[PDB]
Parts: C-alpha cells; structure tokens; sequence
C-alpha cells in the first residue's frame, strides 16, 4: 500500500481556492461499513496535529465548512475554500484500512 500526496507545496494569495489530492495504491472503501477510512489532518509548526475530516468527507466538529473532503476508493481529494493566514501549514491524509502506509508525505501550504 502506497499513499501519495500533491502537490508537495501550495503558495496562493489571501481569499483564494486550493484544491489538494491523496492518493492510494488499493482502495480505501470497505464494503462492510461502507466507508472510506481515509482522514485529513492539519500541521502547523510545532503544534500539535488537528483532525479536519474523517471518513473521508465527515467534517470534524469545530471546523468551518471552508474544509471540504471528498472521493472515494483511491483519489481523495481535500478543498479549503478560502485560505487565509491561519490556514497555513502542512496537510496530511491518513488512511485506517489495511494500515501499511498510514499517512501521506503531506501538502504545505502558504500565502504570497
């Protein structure tokens, strides 16, 4: 199992959309809860990790709906609306299935 994530680094400008992808080398949907066991997490330096989805697309409590997951399978993809300066940081996407490759290699992102 190999999960990939891109691209490696994002620099946009304040108010604008980012689009990131996960990707895994066998599907992530189990046919007995029907669910992707795919989650995103948000890293800022030297804090401690924030859980933003799980499930794939299930928004974490607490977290605007400018955080959006979705896919399913193998391509999960993460969408943050609007970034602004406290969305700066590295994004990682974990997958809870077979459990080989646990997290992605992560996505920074930055403004300007």
């Amino acid at each position: 199992l190999v999960m990939s994530q891109s691209p490696s680094s994002l620099a946009v400008s304040a108010g604008e959309k980012v689009t990131m992808s996960c990707k895994s080398s066998q599907s992530l949907f189990n046919s007995r809860t029907r669910k992707n066991y795919l989650a995103w997490y948000q890293q800022k330096p030297g804090q401690s990790p924030k859980l933003l989805i799980y499930w794939a697309s299930t928004r974490e409590s607490g977290v605007p709906d400018r955080f959006t997951g979705s896919g399913s399978g193998t391509d999960f993809t993460l969408t943050i609306s609007s970034v602004q300066a406290e969305d700066l940081a590295v994004y990682y996407c974990k997958q809870s299935y077979y459990h080989m490759y646990t997290f992605g290699s992560g996505t920074k992102l930055e403004i300007k």
